[PDB]
RNA sequence: AAACUUUCAACAACGGAUCUCUUGGUUCUCGCAUCGAUGAAGAACGCAGCGAAUUGCGAUAUGUAUUGUGAAUUGCAGAUUUUCGUGAAUCAUCAAAUCUUUGAACGCACAUUGCGCCCUCUGGUAUUCCAGGGGGCAUGCCUGUUUGAGCGUCAUU
């Protein structure tokens, strides 16, 4: 007894212990290898003659 | 008389009838029961040495694995010797995988390849910033879970 004197007439939802995930098995099972590798990002270089201008003269492959 | 018009012939056009064909349909019978949040159906964009479509598949992209078959594929090119072999093939089979972006579509959005937050790791002086790799975060309901709320309500110091 001697109850909780409150000030806010507004009764908000009382902050509580939001527990985190501790799942009994991995959903994915095997972590997937990198979607987008080094080699998989950059495919072919270019041979359009006006790129080979830009390579040699501008220093941009 | 010629030209012309007409009729009719052979040959030639035009045109695609007829005939004959037929990997399509068609109805009838029989057998079976098997989609999907373990992401279905559908879509989008891709992917072939040379593909536009089709067919197949998903950045492991006309496939990988497995098994069988036992030498193809074939338009060209090309391999490779694997041809008394754990092994050819646009083969069959198919139980292992991959399965972009989507889509019931599920972080929140969605005429946008937009905008977040969390966990973890690696870069950059980094718990907080950025970036990269991974794994997440939908709603309802259910069973439990812990955390709580109500002088709803009981019993105690």
């Amino acid at each position: 007894k001697a109850l909780k004197v409150r000030t806010s007439a507004s009764f908000r939802l009382p902050k509580t212990l939001k527990l985190a995930r501790s799942p009994k098995y991995a959903t994915k099972a095997v972590p997937h290898y990198n979607r987008l590798d080094s080699y998989k990002v950059i495919e072919q270089p270019i041979t359009s003659e006006t790129a080979m201008k830009k390579v040699e003269d501008g220093n941009t492959l």
